């Protein structure tokens, strides 16, 4: 209530990847596991984080602990997206923006940790892993680790190679068993597993999403009903095409777990509305065409609508806006 | 009483080159220098190391303010010349040969300052500088800065590309106006000069001795009288030739300085004893064959037996053998 392999299904369910099924069924045999996910402190986030934020959801029922680290530094060290007065400030839009989040799909915050890298990051015995990292590791593994994750640009900043054993460190310093994150990470995710034990330190179970498509192709979380309504009119979204297609995505990766089923709102014409409560289902009638397009845009509206209605609400406030426009000028 | 240009003569006396010299006369005009010197707590210090040494005498006579540090980091990101514990072990040997050295020479140690760079390099602000410093600096020039310094190995590691941003940090840290070191460094301080404004931190002055040939290509600084002349037997120093000579560039950066004379010890029979007071009188005649190459090299023989011969009494007590052999296993 629920047992291992109830766990097992929760934590893992819709991801394209896992390494360390082995470690990982030992530890949900006899303890909760302890997990991660990070996000550089970087650009606005936008409707897509509901797709990390509800595995991170099915994390929780799970029995997890779950951490989420704001990687402030990280959004630093990669091409500086985010500069040092300017940083912290993004941070708190972040911490903000996510725990609205997740109140919204219903996930307890209470026994979720947040934490910020520079926390952790500048103390002495971090700063000594990193050289002693440092000291066994590549400049051309470093490079090759970052390649899909940090901004490739024409000439390499030394900053970019620490990147990620910086990433990797965090998993020893987080004290986590396992780190979650999309599958362009992978190769850092490897990075880790290989160097993590050279410096004494146990390899971590990874666990990665797919890169799900967009639902435009980006929808902000505090966008107006009716820009919502725009965004969506003009989103791709082609009939009878399964495959690429950011609208079923949305649904399969975001508003399915969210409920376990799914309605579209249909017209007693064709059928009226109908529930569905496996995503294939749903699917299949899309590829027949007795899913429209309008009618599977119009179902996501309403219910990404639900999801956007308290966080638009919370964030209603003057303090907010200040923050906001001062976090994003 | 030394006055701004009998400072500025003794300081810049014997190096290769003044990066600087701008910056260098306008403080003297006005107070002290300060002045630091680095070495990696590498391996052993054999007599070569009173090169830099008498350098190190030269800024004391001038007034200046000298720190020496020792680099006992930079041992672990050189390729790991130097690991974990065994370093701190190697830093007392160094800090005592050096200090033995020092007062050999008849150098005052009481206004001399010695650090050791975890004293500072681990610490929060030092490592927010080098993450600074990362975002700025790219692989290459990073790179490029080493190549002469850092040991060009098949597969560079990251610490290599770390080094010289250090090093330069180290500048600003010790608080000094200028750095002294081997002219091999200077791509390092090019390096230094350049990325230091770019952190808000002034560039410093820079003195370069010349890469002087060793006295026999070592002579460690406890050899016994014994191996000093069986070592100085083998030594070559070819008749009339002033270049590449050893025995000669010896004198002129170390035993010159040390009494502003040298005394060859001849028989009668070639003319007796001689004492120059300058370097290129002696050039001169060893140029033109009347100073034989076994005669130049007893007359440094005595003048190095007298040098080690403080320093191997110290050392002669059984818990600096423990120290050496501890140190060297
Ligand atoms: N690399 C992650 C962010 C991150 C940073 C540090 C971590 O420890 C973990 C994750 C990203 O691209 O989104
Ligand atoms: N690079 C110097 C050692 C050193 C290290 C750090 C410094 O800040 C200065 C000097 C050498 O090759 O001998
Ligand atoms: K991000
Ligand atoms: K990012
Ligand atoms: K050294
Ligand atoms: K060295």
């Amino acid at each position: 209530a629920p047992s291992p392999e109830e766990k097992l299904h929760l934590i893992t369910r819709n991801l394209q990847e896992v390494l360390g099924e082995e470690k990982l069924k030992e530890i949900l045999k006899e303890r909760e596991l302890k997990i991660y996910w990070g996000t550089a402190t970087t650009g606005k986030p936008h409707v897509a984080y509901f797709v990390p934020m509800s595995k991170i959801a099915d994390f929780l029922k799970a029995g997890c602990e779950v951490t989420i680290l704001f990687a402030d530094l990280h959004a630093y060290l990669d091409n500086m997206k985010a500069p040092w007065e300017l940083l912290e400030l993004r941070v708190s839009y972040y911490e903000n923006v996510i725990k609205a989040m997740l109140e919204s799909i219903g996930v307890p915050l209470e026994k979720l940790k947040f934490i910020k890298g520079t926390d952790y990051q500048l103390s002495k015995e971090y700063t000594l892993d990193v050289y002693r990292l440092s000291s066994v590791v590549t400049q051309h593994d470093s490079k090759k680790a970052g390649a899909e994750v940090v901004k490739q640009v024409e000439h390499p900043l030394l900053s970019g190679l620490l990147y990620p054993g910086l990433q990797a460190l965090d998993e020893e310093y987080l004290k986590v068993d396992a780190q979650f994150g999309g599958i362009d990470q992978r190769k850092i995710f490897t990075f880790a597993e290989k160097y993590l034990p050279a410096l004494g330190y146990s390899k971590r179970v990874h666990l990665m999403n797919p890169m799900v498509p967009g639902l435009t192709g980006k929808i902000d979380l505090l966008d107006r009903k009716e820009d919502v309504k725009k965004k969506l009119k003009k989103a791709f979204c082609e009939p009878g095409n399964v495959e690429n297609n950011g609208v079923l995505s949305f649904i399969k990766h975001v508003l399915f777990p969210l409920k376990s089923e799914f309605v579209i709102l249909r017209d007693e014409k064709w059928g009226g509305n109908k529930t569905y409560t496996a995503y294939v289902d749903l699917e299949k009638d899309f590829a027949a065409e007795v899913v429209h397009p309008g009618d599977l845009k119009n179902s996501v509206e309403v219910a990404l609508n639900k999801l956007l209605d308290p966080i638009r609400e919370k964030f209603n406030t003057p303090a907010l806006k200040k923050l906001a426009s001062a976090a994003y000028p």
